[PDB]
RNA sequence: UGUCAACCGAGCGUUGAUCCGAGGAUGUCCGAAUGGGGAAACCCGGCACGAGUGAUGUCGUGUCACCAGGCGCUGAAUAUAUAGGCGUCUGGGGGGAACGCGGGGAAGUGAAACAUCUCAGUACCCGUAGGAAGAGAAAACAAAAUGUGAUUCCGUGAGUAGUG
RNA sequence: UUCCGGCUCUACCUGGCUGGAGGGCAGUGAGAAAAUGUUGUGGUUAGCGGAAAUGGCUUGGGAUGGCCUGCCGUAGACGGUGAGAGCCCGGUACGUGAAAACCCGACGUCUGUCUUGAUGGUGUUCCCGAGUAGCAGCGGGCCCGUGGAAUCUGCUGUGAAUCUGCCGGGACCACCCGGUAAGCCUGAAUACUUCCCAGUGACCGAUAGCGGAUUAGUACCGUGAGGGAAUGGUGAAAAGUACCCCGGGAGGGGAGUGAAAGAGUACCUGAAACCGUGCGCUUACAAUCCGUCAGAGCCCUCGACGUGUCGUGGGGUGAUGGCGUGCC
RNA sequence: CCUGCAUCCGGUGAAGCCGCCGAGUGAUCGAGUGGUGGAGGGUGUGGGAGUGAGAAUGCAGGCAUGAGUAGCGAUUAGGCAAGUGAGAACCUUGCCCGCCGAAAGACCAAGGGUUCCUGGGCCAGGCCAGUCCGCCCAGGGUGAGUCGGGACCUAAGGCGAGGC
């Protein structure tokens, strides 16, 4: 999906947008994933009762992964002559990712 | 780590999971059912080779219909010979929405009734194969033109020549 | 328009029969059939690459809304993404691309007739598809519904000829004209979809649409053939209301979630029959297909004028008089 | 209502619904205004309609009166003390009374399949309330050389290799 774990992703669209996070979980059925410190949501856990703040999954069409420049660029790939390995592309650096 | 539909506990994966493409094995029982039996999915055996017990009782893998056509042997009352009887190979028993071929084959209804007719060679049934089928190489038309030249399928030829 | 041999009883010359070797002929073929040795980016069964705005200002819960600036276009078909997206995502134009297998086509051992044979003439003796053709009786379908009844055909009797032979031109005779049945194969033009792949709708949107958007030919009914049902929309995510209180629960009130809780799993939008609570007017001496035309009082209201009184004023109620025989 | 064409409106609130105020000679109209809602609509000119309800003893769904009226499904009949629990004439214990007793009792085959026991509760059902249940939940429960059948034999009848 041009989208992995462990990678760095910025918002574009919805509530917090502007603001950058860490990516936790991915879901390919559902084309969504989870970031951490992006929709931040209140819910009553009761066992012991209390309120909890946790994140709902965002759907990835509105969020994408940025460079490692601190700038937001898309994900291109290239073929190695060597092994073959398909690897991701800044499209507007050309660096590897 | 499919799904109805959350939830728990358990785990794998960079040494390539999951997925999809092609081929390959296993495939309980019934179901043309074909070792024998029978109320579908339940009862009972023969033979050969193996496994187990001091021996029976037990268990695994094979094989054990019928019909027709070839091939070989045999030849009754009865003599020539046949029928019949044995051994061995080759084929068939059912299913499928529509499409074809050859037969059988109905009644409602119109005629303001109704026997002839029409409904109709329709519905249905029977025996049949295929991916298509059937038909097919003039004992054919026409009429004085020195004409066409296997078969099949469409449009006209006309709702006319006829028939009731 | 090749060579040799053995045969036409036999050995020798003449004329014929049959085998072994060039050179052509075709071959999966209806004209004969079986197998065995080397090519197409031919397509198909998966995939992969694939261009351009985090643009500014605004309403906003959310921009994929409005105004102004850019870029790609062999890609502004189509869907998803928190509200109508060419430049966010899935992909579309275009390019590529397969281990194995499929089928088609082309390139290669092998099979077999003929060259013992072909070409143009002549008079004589034999052949050209048997219970068939035709004839007589009884039935079919051709427009022909036995009528004069041609042709084809089913059954029963009788029963013919081989080239100056035979059958056909709607009876039939004569003359002309066409043809050679009584044995067998033959692709192309045509008919259809239980299945699979790709596409379309001035066709339907939950009493419509296939009987079937969900437990579907299920439940259910009938011992049988068989008949044959109704049941979608919370929201962006469940964040499905912690906690406190009344209470057995069911159920409810605060406080929070969220845009809304006039969204609380009985959850979009919520009409009419139907049942209500509160408010205003009226009725207990009355003979009404239940309305209309007049019509005092009371109440609500809009203006100008003041305590309430008029006005090219509106509304609800109606005490009381006249009129008055539902619809198809 | 759906459509070709040219236009305008719309999260600063589009479609229905409920009012007020008005308007046309009709089937009606309002780009005039108020509440509910949240996602597509109007005008102009052409083309196509499953295009207009009150009645067929019509059909699918919902709801009126009779009505809080009749009944609450026999020929025996209950009463008392105590207990459980929020609730008891209908549940548990104890004591009186009555009834059946060729059955209103104890069993077989046919007939149903979990109604049997233990433990849980009482929004569905029991013609009323239910702590109870032939309600449901979860678990457990069915022991044959000698009992009934098969491996033993046969009838009225069915199948039928050959065959007619
Ligand atoms: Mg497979
Ligand atoms: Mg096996
Ligand atoms: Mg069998
Ligand atoms: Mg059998
Ligand atoms: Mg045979
Ligand atoms: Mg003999
Ligand atoms: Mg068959
Ligand atoms: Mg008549
Ligand atoms: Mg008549
Ligand atoms: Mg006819
Ligand atoms: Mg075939
Ligand atoms: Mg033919
Ligand atoms: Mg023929
Ligand atoms: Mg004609
Ligand atoms: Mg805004
Ligand atoms: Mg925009
Ligand atoms: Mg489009
Ligand atoms: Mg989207
Ligand atoms: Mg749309
Ligand atoms: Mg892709
Ligand atoms: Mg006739
Ligand atoms: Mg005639
Ligand atoms: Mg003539
Ligand atoms: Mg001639
Ligand atoms: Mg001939
Ligand atoms: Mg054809
Ligand atoms: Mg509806
Ligand atoms: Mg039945
Ligand atoms: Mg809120
Ligand atoms: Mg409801
Ligand atoms: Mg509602
Ligand atoms: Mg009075
Ligand atoms: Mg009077
Ligand atoms: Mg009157
Ligand atoms: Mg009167
Ligand atoms: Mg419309
Ligand atoms: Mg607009
Ligand atoms: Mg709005
Ligand atoms: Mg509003
Ligand atoms: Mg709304
Ligand atoms: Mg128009
Ligand atoms: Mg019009
Ligand atoms: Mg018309
Ligand atoms: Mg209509
Ligand atoms: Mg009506
Ligand atoms: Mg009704
Ligand atoms: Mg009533
Ligand atoms: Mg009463
Ligand atoms: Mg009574
Ligand atoms: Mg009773
Ligand atoms: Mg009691
Ligand atoms: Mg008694
Ligand atoms: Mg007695
Ligand atoms: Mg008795
Ligand atoms: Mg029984
Ligand atoms: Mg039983
Ligand atoms: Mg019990
Ligand atoms: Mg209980
Ligand atoms: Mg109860
Ligand atoms: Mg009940
Ligand atoms: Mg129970
Ligand atoms: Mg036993
Ligand atoms: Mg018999
Ligand atoms: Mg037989």
């Amino acid at each position: 999906m041009k989208v992995h774990k462990g990678d760095t992703v910025l918002v574009i669209s919805g509530k917090d947008k502007g603001a950058k996070g860490k990516v936790l979980v991915a879901y390919p059925d559902r084309n969504k994933v989870l970031v951490e410190g992006v929709n931040r949501i209140k819910k009553h856990t009761a066992v012991s009762g209390g309120i909890v703040t946790q994140e709902a999954p965002i759907h990835v069409s509105n969020v994408m992964v940025v460079d490692s420049d601190g700038k937001p660029t898309r994900v291109g790939y290239r073929i190695d002559d060597e092994t073959g390995k398909k690897v991701r592309i800044a499209k507007t650096n050309g660096k590897d990712i």
